[PDB]
């Protein structure tokens, strides 16, 4: 996060921190958790060899350097990248992940509603996106996780600053005109959450800009609206 603060404890409870443990452990990606078994984050976070059994997912966390062995966490028992993603492009950068045993909540870890289907019409404000990615372009995981407040634009505003792509109607964008407030590195996979009739909603997944901050290069997010059919879909169980 570019240009934000530091959250309190319980601020955002539905983030998740996945890291994957080798010889070190680190944080490569957010999530946001959406359900007592279901985190969804970013497809690319998953470019890499094809391993869950060494990702672990931390919930209910504020600091990174509070993780060491006695911190609980949750462990991968799924992953669904959408169908049509393919590595390295932007499309559908969107993933669910099923964890191996059901979370419980408490004030410091809960659910992000999802948007509604009755919302279609929404123009979505004071929005936020949080997570423990660079502070600056080039610059390196933040420990306490941040907070920054960006207006969404207009997807024809979007598409205009990134005509060496298509912003399609399955993204959303955020930013400000000058730069300054950002996602980045590290950041990928987390939540752009609006409050909207006095609840958050989670309207993006944190994907990708060019560089971080500036001016006149909003972030693109995946529109979760535009995703709800497959989310719910892919989440089915009967009994
Ligand atoms: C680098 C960055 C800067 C920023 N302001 N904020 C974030 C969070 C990041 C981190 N993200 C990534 O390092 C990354 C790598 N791969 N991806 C998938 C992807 C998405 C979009 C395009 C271009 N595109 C736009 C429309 C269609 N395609 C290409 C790759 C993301």
């Amino acid at each position: 996060i570019v240009g934000g603060t530091e959250s309190s404890w319980g601020e955002w409870p539905w983030q998740v921190s996945l890291q994957v443990k080798l010889t070190a452990q680190r944080h490569l990606c957010g999530g946001s958790l959406i359900g007592h078994q279901w985190v969804l984050t970013a497809a690319h976070c998953f470019d890499g060899l094809p391993l869950q059994d060494v990702w672990r997912i931390y919930s209910g966390i504020l600091e990174l350097s509070d993780i060491t062995k006695d911190t609980p966490f949750s462990q991968i028992k799924e992953i669904i990248i959408h169908q049509n993603y393919k590595v390295s492009e932007g499309n559908h950068d969107i993933a669910l992940i099923k964890l191996q045993a059901p979370l419980e909540y408490t004030e410091f870890q809960k659910p992000i509603s999802l948007p509604s289907k009755g919302d279609t019409s929404t123009i979505y404000t004071n929005c936020w996106v949080t997570g423990w990615g660079f502070s600056k372009e080039k610059g390196e995981i933040q420990n306490i996780l941040q907070k920054v407040n960006i207006p969404l634009v207009t997807n024809e505003e979007c598409q205009k600053r990134y005509q060496d792509y298509k912003i399609t109607q399955r993204m959303v964008c955020a930013g400000y005109k000058e730069g300054g407030k950002d996602a980045c590195k590290g950041d990928s996979g987390g939540p752009l959450v609006c409050k909207h009739n006095g609840m958050w909603r989670l309207v993006g997944i944190t994907s990708w800009g060019e560089g971080c901050a500036r001016r006149e290069q909003p972030g693109v997010y995946t529109k979760v609206a535009e995703y709800m059919d497959w989310i719910l879909e892919k989440t089915q169980s009967s009994d």
